[PDB]
DNA sequence: ATTATGACGCT
DNA sequence: AGCGTCATA
């Protein structure tokens, strides 16, 4: 009772750009704004692979991973923007730079952990205390929360969505105890006020819209964020957890979307996150290991302790290309030419990295896939990375993988390579 | 013939 | 170290 920690110690947000690559392209080309549109890479094979989709286009059933030709069957007027190509491969620089724009804005408000090219966790705990002292027991106006949903509300005794949103928000605010600087619900609420401000600043200064989740930890924040998209934010309180989890498929929780989540369902014979509460910590540990077992026991109760790491910059810089089906590399000349193209992009990105961020990578990781293997990577090998020179890097990469060539002939390569990957890692200050 | 990434766990 | 898992545009 009095000694059970409830995982209400922090306020954590997760900010996620809406259809991010699409917005980057729409900002640049106003003709694409407010239309069904998608971003595609390459174009010759089935019109190109779709990697991002506007909300207008999703309404027609267009999705990521769909071939553009097939998307056009669902959405004939679908508009397309193509990822830039350089050195014969997709080049994602425009999106990486747009991401930096957003991350630098977020960093003005609080410490952020860059979770992906378009999302960051924010630890608001400190910022909330501060704001709480400026407010001095002042109630929080619904006006300060114009895009916020309160998960689980309204309840009890509204035909249209904005009306529901507001009814829910009013119930929440009318119940709030602002007299108490340590109420976790109040802290979450102040968190949401800050996130409205952050989101306003991002949109003002970049033109990009985003959604966000505000809760007591990263898993709940991430889940919350997806509840109302696009261009909205969702507060998931500790109290909302039991109802929310009672019908929440296990696979929806971050880290449970793959094989572990599949085994939780299979081994325990359950479907929903809430059903986990009926097992002891020991039981969960026996099936899923000490760490996972402990994590699951706490998580199904809405509790998680993973910190927002103070890290705004990626830890690795990598360049990758697939060579699918008939394009698999089958000669030594080919392999060396593409290792060079990858190495040239990598050098360019590394040099800029060193200038902007005062660090140097020290390890080069080389990875390939061979025709047949259904794994992302067939083989990984690292070497020293002593100079930012593409010719040297490609030469070193060739050296570490060349023994993979089955071909008895020097000039031929077998089995053919269907993927090449160069990654710079292990940065040190400079 | 989704592709191009990126973080982190296990042994 | 090299491999696997899980994630996102
Ligand atoms: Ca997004
Ligand atoms: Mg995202
Ligand atoms: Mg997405």
């Amino acid at each position: 009772g009095p000694h059970m920690a409830t995982g209400q110690d922090r306020v954590v947000a997760l900010v996620d750009m809406d259809c991010f690559f699409v917005q980057v392209e729409q900002r640049q080309n106003p003709h694409l704004r407010n239309k069904p549109c998608a971003v595609v890479q390459y174009k010759s094979w089935k019109g190109g692979g779709i990697i991002a989709v506007s909300y207008e286009a999703r309404a027609f059933g267009v999705t990521r991973s769909m071939w553009a030709d097939d998307a056009k069957k669902l959405c004939p007027d679908l508009l397309l923007a193509q990822v830039r190509e350089s050195r014969g491969k997709a080049n994602l620089t425009k999106y990486r730079e747009a991401s930096v724009e957003v991350m630098e804005i977020m960093s003005r408000f609080a410490v952020i952990e860059r979770a992906s090219i378009d999302e960051a966790y924010v630890d608001l705990t400190s910022a909330v205390q501060e704001r709480l002292q400026k407010l001095q027991g002042q109630p929080i106006s619904a006006d300060l929360l114009p895009s916020t949903y309160i998960e689980g509300l309204p309840q009890g005794p509204t035909v249209q969505k904005e009306g529901m949103r507001k009814q829910g928000l009013f119930q929440w605010l009318d119940s709030l105890q602002i007299d108490n600087l340590t109420s976790p619900d109040l802290q979450l609420t102040v968190g949401a006020v800050i996130v409205e401000e952050m989101r306003a600043a991002i949109e003002r200064e970049t033109g990009f819209q985003c959604s966000a989740g505000i809760s007591h930890n990263k898993v709940l924040a991430k889940l919350a964020c997806g509840l109302n998209k696009p261009n909205r934010q969702t507060l998931v309180s500790h109290g909302s957890v039991p109802q929310l989890f009672s019908q929440m498929p296990i696979r929806k929780i971050r880290s449970l979307g793959g094989k572990l989540g599949a085994s939780v369902i299979e081994i325990l014979g359950i479907e929903y996150m809430g059903e986990l509460t009926q097992f002891t910590e020991s039981q969960l540990q026996s099936h899923f290991g000490e760490k996972n077992g402990s994590w699951l026991y706490a998580m199904c109760r809405g509790i998680e302790h993973d910190p927002v790491k103070p890290r705004q910059l990626p830890k690795t810089i990598g360049c990758s290309k697939n060579f699918p089906g008939k394009t698999a590399l089958a000669t030594r000349e080919q392999v060396q030419w593409w290792l060079l193209q990858l190495a040239q992009e990598l050098e360019e990105r590394l040099t800029k990295d060193r200038n902007d961020n005062d660090r140097v990578a020290t390890q080069l990781v080389v990875s390939i896939r061979v025709q047949g293997d259904k794994r992302l990577s067939s083989l990984r090998r690292c070497c020293a990375l002593t100079r930012y020179d593409a010719h040297k890097m490609s030469h070193d990469a060739f050296t570490v993988i060349k023994n993979c060539n089955t071909s008895g002939i020097q000039t031929e390569w077998s089995p053919p390579l269907t993927m090449l990957f160069l990654c710079a890692t292990k940065f040190s200050a400079s």
